[PDB]
């Protein structure tokens, strides 16, 4: 039974299920979430000790309460599994021991629940019982995760632990409270003390398991490794899945254990050519192996498929079919009447400007408006290509407001095809708004009968009306829904909302006739004639019946906002999917008649890609009302092996339970696994992740079943990561004319501790993170150059805005998908300086290590420093590429050694170039991100190449001028003359760019940071990087050669030669006069005790104290 195991936890205690149901369910529609916190605090929720059952009495309430419906209630399912509610949650507890813990002055008891009120807390229902004055931050704010109900003159928030009982009278009053009219209701949450400190299981993210030994190529104990054959492999793979009956199951097996059944592929006649006819699709569409995700038409991409992004995915665009389903068409119809080429070239440098909203919608709440508004219906001897609902909002006791409306009815009279309402919107509540609506739905009949003016201003005056209650009502529900403001003047034709109106000298007769040509040749004609080719133009019969339809369709054309993501606002509607044939290479699963989700994928099996895509998408396929068409294209042309790893997805559609009804955690175990065959751990974790290594006793990096079945006796490889942060990333511009603000240093912090963290803003379209927990947070200036020039206006956490209510410094994270931020700095007046120019311990050494002999070697480079410097020495290293085993031993050596170490991380950029290999991973850790891992306290850093035996006191080094640079390094030696042919960096193209230059070596250098950042030499580095990736042939060492193609721009201060040694280029004599010795490469083990004789003294020293420790 060969399996290696995955597991997933959070950084923050597990919230109880009953919070998280509440808060999943009512996903943030406040209405389902007041009806069920009644219900919980009725006690209809009390019998649910299972949280199983918990959970199955949810689904009770949400259905028989009317708040979801089967095909929505599939979607709450699979949210509640990826348990995208526990970081709201933890945002309120973080809240609340921040915040108001501190500001709460007095001891608390039976306060469990207590109320805030105009600087009070009561602790009782009774409000006669006031413990304490709420100093410090008020927290009667305004906060992402609280919920208003009612209107009211006192502000009343309750703070609970709902698990108890004790919380349900509290709310029954603050309910009454609000219900009648006398407070504004909100609820947060207070850290409930039944649960405990049990971390939380998360999923939605991948595990990769990357067979490092990848130089093969011409159940099972070994990859098996052909000859050139590999060609065929995804063609035949591809028939396979069609042979095998159970498609996509077939498509997950192969493709998740992809090397397992390598070889025995183009047996028992599965070369199965019938597909190949079918590259009459591949003939006239898109190429042989690649990858393309469709959702109801729209474009997909391969990071919009973490299961967070996905889920918001669907709950938008079924509100968008549904809206279109009102309207009598299928989940066919629709999407292909949303997705049809008329449409797309309605749409397709940078420009964009625009106002729409839902007419099928707006005609029903507001049905006593609507129906009692005067209405001249377009006359029924029009044609269809002719319909439109002209909708006209005009305040009628102005003169600009009713000169408006005499202009539409002048309009009116010319175009036959249109059907005109007038709703009045007055600015002064004594004139009723029925009443003046009454006075001319009298003449309704009479309407366009009017030559002069004055005959509209006169029929305004004559009669005397009742003001009907019911319209007013009506009327103030249809200003806020289509965001009105009173006494403005509106034109609205087929949804397109236009106005206000500043005089009606701008909207004439003359005018109306142009936007109904504009909105007709836009939205009106291609639905029309998309319609007419669908075989639905039975469905537009009337003005308004058609009206609907273009109005949602051109909504249709709105994507994200973004949040989470940075995909601001395009995605076209494709067709050309239908084109291909689906004999062979299509499959499908889902009914094509009930389902709402479209899912068109085209995943090439040979591809690595295709496996993440395939493990979401079975999940995807069982939310009812989901189908699923999967193309297999492969390619002919695979000249290395096509996937080089193993894939699992951690992700359920179904809650998991316990046996004793709590939530199952998700874990990925791969099954049937070679002994023989060398493997890696990687991660597949969505953008807004940190995530390293908690507790494993295989090395991570270097891995086979045989040799632990050899250690521990079972071949059973158990592994646990942590989420240990969750980023607050943004892309930071210049106020006014749009800049990036490189050089700008900031600070976040919370009501806890003002120097929470800091980073510098990047060159590349204003980039910058900081790793956070979900929780309150303030972002400033950093102390200095930055606060001189520039003032932080706003951090654009709503959106890229400028958005009123947004020019708040604060964020707050409460979602899987982090905050993405879009801030906003504007210059101090009459200034135009740049940081570049003006107006902690001894030494400070960092390193890395990647395998168990780095980390051996890694032990002896601390412990060499240590023995030769009676100094303070400072260690910082990179967090996620250690293994458990080392970060579980350091402290141990921090105590005997008697040095200092804090541990630094930073996420790799979505926008900068990645590398696939860990190798290269590792590499750009130690040139890329020096300017940012480091706090802004740090005057500056060493590198020592962990493998190092170090003989000299490293504070010379420190002290060392570098003299107008940022980096100082140590040159390659010419000393050695039989390598001579070997030194290539003197010969024609190093030779002839580095003019006199020296080839400097990157094991051993200096940075000093406050000249680093100065001189932003990390961004030079970063963007150069960026094009040579393109050919990873160029960057050879990208560690070593980036600094020697950058010292033309960024200067290279030269070091000793007795500083670095080598066995290769520099004589044994050299040694005598050492400081620092590589152990160059080109194993380590023998090269140690055989150049160094003290690394076994090293060696030793180590073996015992972790036995020294042991007991
Ligand atoms: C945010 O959340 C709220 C709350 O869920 C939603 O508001 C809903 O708005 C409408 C209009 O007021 C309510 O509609 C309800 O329709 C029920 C009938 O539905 C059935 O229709 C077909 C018939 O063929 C069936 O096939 C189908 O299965 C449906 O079940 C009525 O029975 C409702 O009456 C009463 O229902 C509940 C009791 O169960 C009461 O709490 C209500 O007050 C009501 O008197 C009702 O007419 C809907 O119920 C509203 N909810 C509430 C609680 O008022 C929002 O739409 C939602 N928004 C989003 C974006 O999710
Ligand atoms: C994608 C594909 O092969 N489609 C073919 C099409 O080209 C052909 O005209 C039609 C009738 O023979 O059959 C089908
Ligand atoms: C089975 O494979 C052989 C070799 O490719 C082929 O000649 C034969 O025709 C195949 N069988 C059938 C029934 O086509
Ligand atoms: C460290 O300090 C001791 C005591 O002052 C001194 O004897 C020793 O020489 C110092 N170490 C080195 C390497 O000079
Ligand atoms: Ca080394």
């Amino acid at each position: 039974s060969p399996s290696i195991n995955v597991a997933l936890k959070a950084a923050f205690p597990s919230p109880p299920y009953l919070v998280e149901l509440l808060e999943t369910a009512a996903s943030d529609n406040t209405t389902i979430y007041y009806s069920l916190l009644d219900r919980i605090a009725k006690g209809h929720f009390a019998e649910a000790t299972t949280d199983k059952a918990l959970y199955e009495k949810f689904l009770e309430v949400l259905r028989d309460d009317g708040h979801m419906d089967p095909e929505a209630l599939s979607a709450f399912k699979l949210a509640l599994s990826l348990r995208t509610a526990t970081p709201r949650v933890e945002a309120h507890y973080q809240y609340y021991t921040a915040t108001v813990e501190p500001s709460l002055s007095g001891t608390q008891e039976g306060c469990d629940q207590w109320f805030l009120i105009d600087g009070e807390q009561y602790c009782s229902p009774t409000l006669d019982t006031s413990h304490g004055k709420v100093k410090g931050e008020d927290q009667l704010r305004t906060l992402p995760f609280d919920r208003k109900f009612g209107v009211g003159s006192r502000d009343v928030i309750l703070y609970a632990d709902i698990t108890s009982k004790s919380f349900a009278p509290f709310h029954e009053v603050a309910m009454d409270l609000a219900k009648k009219g006398k407070a504004s209701y909100r609820v947060r949450y207070r850290r409930s003390p039944s649960h405990s400190r049990e971390s939380l299981s998360v999923n939605g993210y991948g595990v990769e398991l990357v067979l490092k030994r990848t130089d093969y190529i011409v159940i099972a104990d070994i990859k098996p490794l052909e000859k050139s054959e590999l060609a065929a492999l995804g063609m035949k793979a591809a028939s396979f899945v069609m042979q095998s009956e159970k498609p996509f199951e077939a498509l997950l097996k192969l493709t998740q254990d992809f090397p397992k059944y390598s070889n025995s592929l183009g047996s028992q006649n599965v070369s199965a050519e019938f597909e190949a006819e079918h590259r009459g699709n591949r003939e006239v569409f898109l190429p042989e192996g690649s990858n393309v995700l469709w959702l109801n038409g729209l474009h997909l991409i391969d990071r919009q498929i973490q299961p967070f992004g996905l889920v918001d995915l669907l709950t938008r665009e079924r509100k968008l079919i549904k809206s279109v389903l009102d309207l009598g068409l299928t989940g066919q119809q629709a999407v292909d009447l949303l997705g049809h080429a008329e449409v797309a070239h309605a749409k397709s440098e940078d420009k964009n400007e625009l106002t729409v909203l839902n007419v099928n919608k707006i005609y029903i709440e507001n049905h006593d408006l609507m129906s009692k508004v005067p209405v001249i219906e377009a006359s029924k001897e029009s044609t269809r290509d002719d319909w439109a609902a002209l909708t006209v909002v005009a305040d009628l006791d102005d003169i600009e407001g009713q000169e408006l409306v005499y202009y539409a009815l002048r309009f009116r009279k010319s175009n036959d095809g249109v059907r005109l309402d007038i709703v009045h919107n007055p600015k002064d509540t004594s004139r009723s708004p029925s009443v003046l609506a009454q006075r001319l739905k009298s003449r309704e009949d009479k309407l366009l009968d009017f030559t002069r003016f004055l005959d509209l201003e006169t029929a305004l005056e004559t009669g005397e009306f009742e003001p009907d209650v019911a319209y007013d009502a009506s009327l103030a529900n249809f200003l806020a829904s289509s965001n009105m403001k009173a006494g403005d003047n509106f034109v609205i034709l087929n949804g397109r909302v236009l106005g206000p109106i500043t005089s009606a000298d701008d909207f004439k007769k003359e005018d109306f006739e142009v936007f109904l040509q504009a909105e007709r040749r836009t939205r009106i004609l291609p639905v029309y004639k998309a319609l007419e080719d669908l075989g639905l133009d039975d469905k537009v019969s009337g003005p308004l019946s058609a009206a609907k339809l273009t109005s949602v369709t051109a909504l249709s054309t709105i994507s994200d906002l973004p949040q989470g993501i940075f995909d601001n606002a395009p995605t076209v509607r494709t067709t050309l999917f239908k084109q291909w044939n689906s004999t062979y290479t299509s499959f499908e699963v889902g009914d094509a008649s009930t389902a709402t989700i479209f899912f068109v994928a085209v995943i090439n099996p040979a591809s690595e890609i295709g496996q993440r895509w395939v493990a979401v998408l079975k999940v995807l396929s069982e939310l009812e009302g989901v189908h699923l068409r999967v193309f297999l294209n492969p390619t002919v042309m695979i000249e290395e092996l096509p996937v080089k790893r193993f894939y699992r997805y951690v992700l359920s559609s179904s809650p998991s339970f316990d046996e004793s009804g709590k939530v199952k955690a998700l874990s990925a175990r791969f099954t049937g696994v070679p002994r023989e065959t060398l493997l890696v751990v990687g991660m597949d974790v969505p953008p807004a992740w940190l995530v390293t290594s908690k507790v494993a006793v295989d090395d991570l990096d270097n891995l086979r079943i045989k040799d632990i079945k050899a250690k521990r006796g079972t071949e059973h490889v158990e592994a646990i990561y942590e989420l240990e942060h969750i980023l607050i990333e943004g892309h930071s511009r210049e106020i006014p004319g749009a800049h990036a603000p490189r050089g700008v240093q900031l600070v976040l912090e919370t009501e806890n501790n003002p120097h929470f963290a800091d980073t510098i803003i990047m060159a590349n379209l204003g980039y910058f993170q900081f790793k956070a927990n979900p929780g309150v947070y303030n972002i400033r200036l950093k102390e200095g150059r930055s606060s001189e020039i520039f003032t932080l206006e706003s951090v654009g956490a709503k959106g890229w805005g400028p958005i009123p209510g947004d020019d708040n410094t604060e964020v707050v994270l409460m979602d899987f998908q982090g905050t993405t931020l879009y801030p906003r700095l504007r210059r101090k007046p009459g200034m135009e300086e740049e940081d570049v120019l003006e107006p902690h311990a001894e030494i400070n050494i960092f390193s890395v290590a990647s395998g168990h002999l780095y980390e051996r070697m890694l032990n002896i480079m601390m412990a060499s420093v240590m023995h030769h410097t009676n100094h303070t020495v400072k260690f910082w290293f990179i967090e996620q590429f250690l293994s458990p085993s080392f970060k579980d031993f350091i402290p141990h050596m921090a105590a005997e050694y008697g040095f200092k170490y804090e541990m630094v991380t930073y996420k790799w950029p979505h926008w900068l170039r990645q590398q696939k290999e860990k190798q290269r991973e590792i590499w750009g850790y130690k040139i890329l991100f020096l300017d940012v891992l480091f706090p802004l306290s740090l005057d500056k850093v060493i590198f020592v190449d962990a493998d190092q035996i170090v003989r000299t006191d490293m504070y010379d080094l420190v002290e060392h001028p570098l003299d107008g640079a940022p980096y100082g390094f140590a040159p390659m030696c010419d000393s050695r003359v039989e390598m001579e042919g070997y030194r290539f960096w003197k010969t024609g193209y190093w030779a002839n760019y580095l003019k006199g230059k020296p080839y400097h070596i990157s094991a051993l250098y200096v940075v000093d940071l406050q000249r680093f950042r100065e001189l932003a030499a990390g961004d030079r580095l970063r963007q150069q990087y960026h094009a040579l990736s393109a050919d990873p042939n160029s960057l050879a060492n990208l560690d070593q050669d980036l600094p020697n193609h950058m010292q033309f721009t960024i200067p290279i201060a030269t070091l000793p030669q007795e500083w670095l040694w080598c066995e290769t280029w520099c004589s044994d004599e050299t040694l005598k006069d050492a400081r620092t010795i590589d152990l160059c490469n080109n194993p380590k083990l023998d090269r140690a005790r055989r150049q160094v004789p003290e690394w076994t003294k090293y060696d030793e020293e180590i073996a015992e104290l972790a036995r020294r420790v042991r007991e």
